[PDB]
């Protein structure tokens, strides 16, 4: 078991989201326990997990910068950005849906970190 991989999925994975609007962000951020305090920015990756795991290998990833990995394929993603001035709930989010490659860090073949900077 990798608790950081489990955490990665909790913070950054949502298989089949449907409508990826502000209300989507506001709900999932609560559901995933990211609202006390409100996380400033958080991106979810959609689709299957095996494509994400594959970023950790040559199959769907390249080494990137100091110790990160960058995906070969593009992913459907949704970035939830905090607005409204307060660090504390209720947390209001603006959703930005995207489609691009992603940057992760891996440990033992599993993603354990999403680089949020590319979504800022």
């Amino acid at each position: 078991d990798n608790s950081r991989y489990t955490h990665f999925l909790t913070q950054h994975y949502d298989a089949k989201p449907q409508g990826r609007d502000d209300r989507y962000c506001e709900s999932i951020m609560r559901r995933r326990g990211l609202t006390s305090p409100c996380k400033d920015i958080n991106t979810f990756i959609h689709g299957n997990k095996r494509s994400i795991k594959a970023i950790c290998e040559n199959k769907n990833g390249n080494p990137h910068r100091e110790n990160l990995r960058i995906s070969k394929s593009s992913f459907q993603v949704t970035t939830c950005k905090l607005h409204g001035g307060s660090p504390w709930p209720p947390c209001q989010y603006r959703a930005t849906a995207g489609f691009r490659n992603v940057v992760v860090a891996c440990e033992n073949g599993l993603p354990v970190h999403l680089d949020q900077s590319i979504f800022r």
